[PDB]
């Protein structure tokens, strides 16, 4: 699949807002992920013991994790589809070290869309959401192809 420049512009325009507060968006997204799909929390040894949203909101480790995910994702989106180099080390660590099934990448995709929708209604209408979904699907498709080459494709 391939996105048009118009679709990339919609994605990057809302992302510019996310970047005004990377830590805040990272927390919201991870908390949304962990509450909607608790099984995912088990993958994070440094934060799996957190029982409530209040504990999550106060966690310094959770906030650092959020910044890391959004910074790596942002670097990928800014490549506008030319992200093969950025995807390799990422696919290897999630396939071989962490063992993250594609299904969980779909779950975090949902959390991202949910949060942008809440915090940026004016820059996240239907067209912009369609573009973001398309960009995240592109990301998932390429990652899963890499998973298979690496022997996981879980
Ligand atoms: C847009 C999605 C994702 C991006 C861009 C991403 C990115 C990263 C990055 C940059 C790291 C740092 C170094 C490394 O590769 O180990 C990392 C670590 C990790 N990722 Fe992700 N990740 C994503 C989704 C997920 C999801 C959905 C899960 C689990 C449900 C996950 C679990 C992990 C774990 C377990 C680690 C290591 C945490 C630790 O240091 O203890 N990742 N990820």
């Amino acid at each position: 699949m391939v996105l048009s420049e118009g679709e990339w512009q919609l994605v990057l325009h809302v992302w510019a807002k996310v970047e005004a507060d990377v830590a805040g968006h990272g927390q919201d997204i991870l908390i949304r992920l962990f509450k909607s799909h608790p099984e995912t929390l088990e993958k994070f040894d440094r934060v799996k013991h957190l029982k409530t949203e209040a504990e999550m909101k106060a966690s310094e480790d959770l906030k650092k994790h959020g910044v890391t995910v959004l910074t790596a994702l942002g670097a990928i989106l800014k490549k506008k589809g030319h992200h093969e180099a950025e995807l390799k080390p990422l696919a290897q660590s999630h396939a071989t070290k962490h063992k993250i099934p594609i299904k969980y990448l779909e779950f975090i995709s949902e959390a991202i869309i949910h949060v942008l929708h809440s915090r940026h209604p004016g820059n996240f209408g239907a067209d912009a959401q369609g573009a973001m979904n398309k960009a995240l699907e592109l990301f998932r498709k390429d990652i899963a192809a890499k998973y298979k080459e690496l022997g996981y494709q879980g």
